[PDB]
């Protein structure tokens, strides 16, 4: 037989139905579901086994978190752990690893679908264009909720010319244009997906001197802007 | 009818989402993209489904056999591998599909960065060392890159790198990088990540020791580090 293993599972952007089978398959095996927040749908626990133990994290602490894995881990018991589009990105998945690894409890990683991929998915677009983009940015600003590494600034990236898919930002919105404008141009293509794949999904496209930046301080928070002439070029 | 462009993930049949496998199995017309697309994968393909392997063929034979398919009212399951967003030629398709009103959507997919990082059990942004992932690739005898990305510019910011297309010139990647990350910069290569032939090598970049194509080059501290921050 096999042990106890905490299954790491990227979500997916929104959608139950964009987890991967494996994800899926997992959660219907798992005893025990930890979940992160409402940004895990609430129909993926419905594949939970019949009297799963289903935790949701968002209120709770790094050290509870952990506490609530040992005690699965003491049990034998499987952990299915829920982490809205995939793993890589900004999941906090890190810091958990690093206390199970000190705990020798094991683990394992499904990947998911990044929450970028869904938004091109909702553009109907191929971010990377021959002639013009053969590169992605995926990054984020400061936006009063992180210090950035010294050379991680929009100036350095926007230097590059490549597409940016910058995440955790729409709430400041308006110095991202204003950052972003000397370098891309004022006629650059910019489009923001909000909430892409949930039955809530909003779409905008302009030019960065064109974009409606009051759009950014609405309560949603949950939306990808993406920079770049690729966005919305046939000349390729 | 529509065509639908899906994300087939990077290679294991069970990392295509649901919504994938659902249209694969709803569409009398398969056209998937090279044995990058895991048989598996077209087994949930309907009886008697017209399966056609696009690698041998042209744009202009794609979009007629889809003109095809739309003439006779058939869905179509348009496969590629990893994800849509990042060099799929999906473009190219859409294009001449707008240009004839041939209705389409996208399911986007799992891409080979994620599955890479995956495998490796990685997160790649960790607070106080690195916020930022560049999805990129080298020219390497293959395209022309727009001169703004450059191996230079992109290790300029220090961001993780995750390197595609770019396995054929590893010697000269490792050397464009080391002035910028270090001789001990962190470095892994997954060789088809997810396949059952996955490789996995982790290194430093002086360390790495310069033959499949199907790899991804990931460089960066975190790849390798527990001094970060919580978030
Ligand atoms: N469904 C969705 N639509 C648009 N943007 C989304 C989204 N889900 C997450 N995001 C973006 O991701 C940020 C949270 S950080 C978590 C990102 C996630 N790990 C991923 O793989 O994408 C948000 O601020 C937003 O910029
Ligand atoms: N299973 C896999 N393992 C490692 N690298 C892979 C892979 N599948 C694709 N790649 C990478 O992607 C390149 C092909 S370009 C296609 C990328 C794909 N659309 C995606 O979403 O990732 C290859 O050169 C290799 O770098």
């Amino acid at each position: 037989g096999s042990h106890m293993t905490v299954h790491f599972i990227g979500a997916g952007p929104g959608a139950a139905d964009l987890i991967t089978i494996r994800g899926r398959d997992l959660i219907a095996s798992c005893p025990v579901c930890l979940y992160a927040g409402s940004l895990v749908p609430e129909a993926l626990l419905a594949h939970c086994p019949p009297g799963a133990k289903i935790v949701n994290t968002a209120p709770m602490s790094l050290d509870a978190i952990i506490d609530t894995i040992a005690e699965a881990h003491a049990a034998g018991q499987d952990v299915a752990r829920l982490h809205s589009g995939d793993l890589s990105i900004w999941s906090a998945m890190g810091e958990q690893l690093r206390r199970l690894r000190a705990l020798n409890i094991p683990y394992d990683v499904t990947p998911g679908v990044p929450s970028f991929a869904a938004a091109a998915a909702t553009l109907g677009a191929e971010l990377t264009l021959p002639g013009v983009a053969q590169s992605v940015i995926l990054t984020r600003t400061s936006g009063r909720a992180s210090a950035m590494p010294a050379g991680e600034t929009l100036e350095n990236f926007a230097r590059t010319g490549a597409v940016l898919a910058i995440h955790l930002s729409v709430h400041v919105l308006d110095e991202v244009v204003q950052k972003l404008v000397p370098h891309y141009g004022e006629d650059c293509p910019v489009a923001i997906v909000w909430r892409a794949s949930w039955p809530d999904q909003r779409v905008v496209r302009a030019t960065l001197a064109t974009l409606q930046t009051s759009l950014g301080a609405e309560l949603e928070r949950t939306a990808l802007i993406l920079v770049g002439r690729s966005l919305a070029t046939e000349d390729f």
